[PDB]
């Protein structure tokens, strides 16, 4: 949906958007590529909503602490820029713009809050925030305010609250450590209610009551950023950019954002990008455009950066930067403020106390049970389960998960009763490897018996049986490519599958085929009762009701699209992985040979193999009924169908 | 502390009565203290794509400011055991005869009902009724239409939607007896009621009540009905969708009346609830 | 997955594991066991995850307060050393490491905190804890402190907390009444809540932060144990050891550990690890080796403790230790450092108030994390369940449960509705039942339907459905001897049960046999339809669905020793209790009289005997390969197998 030939850009609100599109003709002029700069509402958290609908910009323009969310969620294209070109750009900017080791967005400018105050209103800022109640003492009978900023967002809140004491995720890596309900942060916030409390300040102040209060010098001060100096300059209001007064006698510590722009994953245009960033925004021309407009602060930009640091008032935004601290880019932030979003706002409110907004917001932040998950993924031999496995392998890494083998003496897929209870017990309470993949040769085991609070996942994958006899046939006698070393245990047999069977041995007796059916008819005595009628049966049920999905060897490609789109946290990017891997068919039984159309009539008659059979197309039609409602056939590939329920008629309401 | 974490799903039968269930509920959720939800499905489609399925049942568990709740919507049967949850949630249903209900259903898209008699039906401007329609062998009243009720007690798997399966009968029978908390019928709707107010009293309490005496116990009456010749039942009666149909609907009506029968006692003009009939002796250690 | 032939142990960090090692090397040399000694991050939690597995090392040191959870887990040998080994360690060590009567681990050294102070920047150490305040004032003006140790761990703490009355588990045997909240307790935390606030000490100061702070004398004072001398001497700074202070004039009571030494229940290299303890470490030249690296403080083998009392810092170790607690080896002591390692740490940090944190972790203290087993036996009648259930009763006292008989009207074996819901609601959430036997003659209750957290474990007996109508029938006529006072149903009925058949009677009808699958169908409809193809189904999917072991009466011996194997919580010793009890054979019908075989011969013809006798065999032939998996018949009898599974090629690795 996003259109092919030209750049569509979003950049917040109250940034330099005009700035940003004085650059755009500038790229269209030269390239002939159409540049569309717009400011959308509320794009801290509705990026990918309102893309769930209609895919749009190429690239994004953000503080780098939401970039982090993009990428893991596969929003975001991976930058490449030369070296060349990192060398001109400070290198702890790119830190900031670092996730999972890789390059997501060029930093732009790092911005910071400073203190605001009015010159001729107050000639001498205060020093710390207690001498503010009795400022405003003298200001209110004058008909004035001390103060006047933005309570809705936690970002301009943030600098009294982790100014005694209060964090969030401790850098050591950072953990799910969360502050945000200690002394300071506690202490900070009390605070800040007290000052409303005493009607010093209005709890419904946001951020356009702020600046009209300030710009008409109803305000002596005021809390902001870089980019709202330019709407001061024509209120010819005489201000200064100070530093941020002390709470308890800290220095306050601001969340430190650094503006980014990422280029859009599903963007067609990532050259044209490219291109754009490298060499017309991310130069002393473009950079100068944007800074005539609104601010950027100080921007990333080693050459530009050395002619602004030369300013009285981005002299203090820097001062405050290192006072406080550069937002982390994982994942959690977006809970994270979220989360103390609401603490703030019902604090402020009298809707909840101080101690309890914080306590609440506390286990708001991290550690939400989405950590608590675990598939098993039985593995049925000779199936495809290597090439399969070795994705979960390479992602788990990344997309932060465990991956074990299970391994059984003699390859023994039943487990005893004593084992069962043990490897049960093991996949629940084994906290540290959680989220956990467990794979191996194991015949299915039902967690429910043994009285669990959570079940693990169960997926699996499996082959047209006379095919997997016979590619099992021969992977006994010759071995395979992954590890060609191993001497396979009936190495040294010379005859084939097709002679085999014509002298009725007994690798290729219709017995042979009866695998897949315990495999999933489980630890039962009747499962592995060859032929039976209850095994199949059982079997049918347990892949139905047990299983999460299982799809068959020779559909593997759409097996792992369906898991990326439902089991994201495991397989996000598996189906790219598979698609541009070289990974993709492993284990491949070095010498085959096909069997005779004899050879195969022969085994058709045999009653196990009319039940294993059965069971394979009852297991194979319903992957193509799992698919077919997933996804939608646009000419050529699949692609995902939306969201299609929502809830309505909650009652009571509220 | 009390007992909030309970999540209900009434995964509603078209044409059961069900609208007149789902507004007791409706009712009595801001006095007994919870929420009620309806799901929207796109086109009605009451199968969920796998990813919908994750979401949905992401949501009934995890969603804490809406518990208890009591979901509802027209979606066939989903297993939650699956996607290893910590609770599953309390499954509920009412079912309706096979035919009376496809008549119902009928007429319905064809006139529409008195709930609300604003909205245009599907099929509204069709002229033809039931019977002549099974005479002139039309596709609304075609056998495989009867099967509704087997599917949405089978589930999402692909064998429940083959219309006339063996295996997805038995299935949904099981279903209907392993995973069910109770399953009424249509007809005996006020006993059905009377059994989930002792059971799970906390969503209705006081609906037994509010059932007899309030006026909003027969809602969406469908308009313009014509109950079928007794030569039109007959010739449904033949297929083997119907007679599926029917052995299912009789199995879980026999089930329910057995359910009922030993909940109650019959004495002199109203059925009592039981009293409790069990209690633990010989605990030891002492202490 | 652990390696035979070698030996690989884990001991703290802290501790001396380079002179371990070299005790190690003179092991390899002597016998050629390859020895590796390794000090893994949280190793008190890494043990437990690991040793499950059937990994880990073979031989564990830690304090013995953990010992009893690894026990309770399975994951310890129960070691057996000679009365003449045992002769040459003192008693009171070796009841440190007594769990459940047996033996679990050799006890090494006794540690206890004790505190130790600059000699150069304080002559004279104060006697009390309240005169600290005071002396961090002169202190903060030259530009020292008063004190600085572990604040992150809870055994540094404990000593203030427990001086003016705090307590865990009062000993009566101890008892789970938990004082972390009384006066004491309170009184002891705020003291230290209010050294932080007034400055005299950081909320943030750890170990190393701590053991830094001291070895370059730039505090007074530190609190610690004997591990941490040897790196005090590697400063020149001039220190003493001495007893702890008083609060509120109260001796403080730090918690005594005995670093002991356990073997892996997994480890093939049991006598390799007995022989390298008893003979290699637990000897003058092994203690030695090791006090040299990091010292011990009071070893547990009289022969080296002899010559280690006489010295000043050991004196003092061992006076603080008579002032404190021997820690319990209760496996609740887990949940225990758990709750109190939190407590502090919030009111350390402002996070809660000193009240309200204790408060808190008053009732933590008692988790019961493994403890919420539940057990479900749906007895059959006439199923040799009297004997079986009596194991249950005897055991639960002895091995911690409790055991419930559930009595149903008339004894029918269908709830209600609003029952089924009642019982399912007891079962969850009846706290102080847990873990629970309970048993009764009901039909099988489906837990999933009600949306329960946790379902419960059913398990049952069942006999051949014949041998099981005829019992029956003689036992409502004559009796049993368990109880001979009752008076049966059916008494004075005279006519014999093969009679009966021949004359077509009521209570030996085939009718009578249909029991044993409704009672696995369950309280739907169709399980009491006598005779129903349905119902036998059904009853079927339960006992292999939902049933986690059901055994045959004339086999119950077996059936016994698969859940002892099983589920060791509640039958730990329960094949032992069979086979010598005389209480293994309990209700005998007094009076019987085997059928004929013309009487056999015409219940068989019957449908519902087909179907009743179907249904036996499906659960037998279940029964006898689930044993058949589990044990090895090594001559005669049978032995329960090994593990046989592993985890391998775990990623993404450490490191
Ligand atoms: C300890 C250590 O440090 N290790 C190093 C090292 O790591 C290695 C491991 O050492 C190595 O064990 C492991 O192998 C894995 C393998 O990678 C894995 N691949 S998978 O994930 O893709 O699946 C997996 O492979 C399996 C297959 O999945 C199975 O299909 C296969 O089963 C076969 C079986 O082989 C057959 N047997 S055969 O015929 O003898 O060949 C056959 O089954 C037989 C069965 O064997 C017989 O027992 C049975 O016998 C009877 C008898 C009687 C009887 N009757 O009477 O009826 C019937 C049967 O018969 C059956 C049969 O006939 O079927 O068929 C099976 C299939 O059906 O087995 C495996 C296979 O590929 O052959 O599992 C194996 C393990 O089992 O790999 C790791 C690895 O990481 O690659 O090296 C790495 C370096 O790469 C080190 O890692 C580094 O560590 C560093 C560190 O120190 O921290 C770190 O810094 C580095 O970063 C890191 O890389 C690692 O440390
Ligand atoms: C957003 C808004 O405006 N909100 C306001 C508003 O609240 C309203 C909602 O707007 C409104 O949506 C909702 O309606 C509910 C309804 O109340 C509810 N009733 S129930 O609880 O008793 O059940 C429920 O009703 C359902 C029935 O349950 C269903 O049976 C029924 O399904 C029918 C379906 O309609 C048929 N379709 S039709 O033929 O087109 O008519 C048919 O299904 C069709 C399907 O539709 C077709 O698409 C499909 O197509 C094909 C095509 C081809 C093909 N093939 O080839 O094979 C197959 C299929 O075909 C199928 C089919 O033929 O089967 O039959 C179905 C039955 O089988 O649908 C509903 C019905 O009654 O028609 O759900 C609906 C929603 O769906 O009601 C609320 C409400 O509260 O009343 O207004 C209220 C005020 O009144 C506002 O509330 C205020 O909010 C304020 C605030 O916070 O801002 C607050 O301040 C105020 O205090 C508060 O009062 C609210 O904001
Ligand atoms: N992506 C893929 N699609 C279809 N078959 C695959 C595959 N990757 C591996 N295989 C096949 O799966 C078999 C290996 O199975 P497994 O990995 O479970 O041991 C080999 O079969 P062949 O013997 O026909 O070569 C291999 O060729
Ligand atoms: N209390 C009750 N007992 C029996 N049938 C009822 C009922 N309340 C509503 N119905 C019927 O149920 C149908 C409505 O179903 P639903 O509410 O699920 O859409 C209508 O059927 P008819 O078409 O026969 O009139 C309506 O008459
Ligand atoms: N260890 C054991 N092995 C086999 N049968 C036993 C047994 N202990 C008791 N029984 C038998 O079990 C029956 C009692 O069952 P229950 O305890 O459930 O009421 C009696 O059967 P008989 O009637 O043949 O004597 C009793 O003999
Ligand atoms: O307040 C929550 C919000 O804070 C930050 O957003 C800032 C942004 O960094 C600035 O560039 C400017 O737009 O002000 C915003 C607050 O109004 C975080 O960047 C953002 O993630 C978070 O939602
Ligand atoms: O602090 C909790 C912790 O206390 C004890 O651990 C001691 C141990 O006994 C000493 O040998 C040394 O290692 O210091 C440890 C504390 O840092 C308990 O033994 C232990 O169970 C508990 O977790």
């Amino acid at each position: 949906k996003i259109e092919e030939g030209k750049l569509v850009i979003w950049i917040n609100g109250d940034k330099g958007y005009n700035g940003l599109a004085e650059v755009g003709k500038k790229f269209e002029k030269d390239t002939g590529i159409k540049v569309t700069v717009e400011h959308p509402d509320k794009l801290e958290e509705k990026f990918p909503q309102v893309a769930a609908t209609g895919d749009g910009p190429d690239i994004i323009f953000w503080a780098h602490d939401r970039f982090g969310g993009y990428a893991q969620s596969g929003l975001l294209a991976e930058i490449t820029p030369d070296k060349a070109f990192q060398d001109k750009l400070y290198p702890f900017t790119w830190d900031a713009v670092r996730y999972n080791g890789k390059l997501i967005a060029y930093p732009i400018a790092v911005e910071a809050l400073s203190l605001i105050y009015n010159k001729d209103l107050l000639p001498n800022p205060p020093k710390t925030w207690e001498e503010i109640p009795a400022l405003d003492k003298e200001l209110k009978a004058k008909g004035k305010s001390a103060l006047m900023f933005n309570l809705q967002e936690p970002y301009f809140t943030w600098p009294l609250i982790a100014a005694d004491g209060g964090y969030a995720f401790k850098y050591e890596y950072d953990i799910k450590d969360v502050g945000v309900d200690n002394a300071g942060a506690k202490a900070g916030l009390t605070f800040l209610v007290d000052l409303i409390k005493n009607k010093h300040m209005n709890a419904d102040t946001d951020y356009s009551i702020a600046e009209a209060a300030f710009n008409k010098g109803e305000t002596a001060m005021t809390i902001n950023g870089p980019w709202a100096w330019s709407n001061i300059d024509t209120s010819k209001v005489n201000y200064g950019v100070t530093v941020l007064p002390t709470f308890k006698g800290q220095p306050s510590k601001p969340f430190v954002g650094v503006l980014s722009a990422g280029i859009n994953a599903a963007s067609p245009n990532k050259e044209l990008a490219k291109e754009f960033l490298e060499n017309y925004l991310l130069t002393d021309e473009g950079l100068e455009a944007v800074n005539k407009d609104k601010p950027l602060g100080a921007v990333a930009l080693k050459s530009y950066e050395e002619e602004l640091a030369k300013d009285p008032r981005i002299a203090a935004t820097m001062e405050n930067a290192q006072k406080g601290e550069i937002m982390p880019n994982i994942p959690q932030m977006s809970a994270f403020w979220y989360a103390v979003r609401t603490a703030v706002i019902n604090a402020a409110s009298g809707r909840q106390t101080v101690d309890a907004a914080l306590a609440a917001a506390q286990t708001n932040a991290a550690a939400d049970e989405e950590d608590d998950v675990v598939i098993i993924y039985n593995r049925v031999p000779k199936t495809a389960s290597t090439s399969f496995t070795n994705i979960a392998y390479d992602l788990c890494a990344k997309n932060r998960y465990h991956v074990l083998h299970i391994n059984t003496t003699k390859n023994n897929p039943v487990m005893s009763l004593q084992d069962q209870v043990r490897f049960v017990k093991n996949v629940t309470s084994w906290k540290e490897m959680k989220p956990g993949f467990y794979h191996g040769h194991v015949s299915y085991l039902d967690f429910a018996k043994f009285g669990v609070k959570k079940k693990p996942i169960y997926i699996n994958v499996i082959r047209d049986p006379i095919e997997r006899l016979v590619s099992y046939y021969y992977f006994l006698r010759f071995g395979d490519d992954y590890r060609p070393g191993l001497r396979r245990r009936k190495q040294g047999d010379k005859k084939t599958f097709d002679e085999c069977v014509a002298a009725g041995g007994s690798d290729c007796a219709p017995e042979k085929l009866w695998l897949q059916i315990p495999f999933f008819c489980g630890h039962s005595s009747e499962c592995w009762n060859v032929g039976s009628r209850w095994a199949l049966e059982q079997a049918k049920y347990n892949l139905i009701n047990e299983y999460f999905l299982v799809g068959v060897t020779e559909e593997l490609e759409d097996f792992i699209m369906l898991l990326e789109a439902a089991l994201p946290r495991f397989f996000r990017g598996a189906t790219e992985l598979y698609r541009t891997g070289k990974k993709s068919h492993l284990r491949k039984t070095t010498e085959k040979k096909l069997p005779t159309k004899e050879t195969i009539a022969k085994l058709q008659q045999s009653e196990i193999w009319k039940m294993e059979n059965e069971f394979y197309e009852f297991a194979l039609e319903q992957f193509q009924f799992v698919r077919a409602h997933a996804v939608r056939e646009k000419d050529g590939e699949l692609y995902i169908l939306a969201q299609n329920f929502f809830y309505e008629k909650i009652y009571p309401k509220s």
